[PDB]
């Protein structure tokens, strides 16, 4: 059984920004060679995927980061935890993820919900995360 | 374009051989999904014909026309029947699954899940 656990405010600020930083570096690389045929919507609509992925994901980050985080010994800085979430943002695979969507035809229809997350600072995103 | 009774029998055909599908999926791995999920899955059935709609009546006017004189309901909803039957979207559940990124349930998917598949809108190219 566990109670629940709130994150440091800066280490957690320091791991959105970080993953989603990489993710959308990543993406703004991808349309650079693949976007040629892609709406406007369907470009915001994988900025969305983006947040999205980050948010579907966290616990699978999280259980990685404390392990990492725990192997340390000492107590944590947050540039502990700006470096972890820049390794996540850049070896995540979002290409195949973007790759696949694209060619299956099932960008994910933009919706105002979307642009809800969208317009938010990466570092104000929510996760639902005990 | 094509007409109502017959763009029709195509749509109420496809959708029901895709959610025979996912039904036959859910019933091996629908264990772990919540209600929104499965939903959401329904909702991808949906807006997969949509969006490969085109490509339907490529294959469709072409046995449509393949066979002799104009054709009637009952070819369509056999045609339809067949592509609702060879498109395995047991792949594309499994992806989405895997991946963690069954979508989000929002009200345009509950809406266009709660028409009637005769009134799913779709576009020729």
């Amino acid at each position: 059984y566990v109670e629940p656990k709130f994150l440091n405010k800066a280490f957690e600020v320091a791991l959105k920004v970080q993953i989603i930083a990489g993710f959308d570096r990543g993406l703004v690389k991808w349309l650079r060679v693949h976007g040629r045929t892609l709406s406007t919507v369907q470009k915001k609509a994988l900025y969305f995927v983006n947040r999205r992925y980050m948010q579907t994901h966290w616990a699978n980050y999280m259980l990685w980061i404390n392990k990492k985080i725990d192997a340390l010994g000492r107590t944590p800085v947050v540039g502990d935890y700006t470096r972890l979430g820049a390794e996540i943002g850049r070896r995540i695979d979002m290409a195949y993820f973007y790759d696949f969507l694209k060619d299956k035809n099932m960008i994910p229809k933009y919706l105002p919900y979307m642009e809800e997350i969208n317009r938010m600072r990466p570092a104000d995103v929510p996760v639902k995360y005990m």
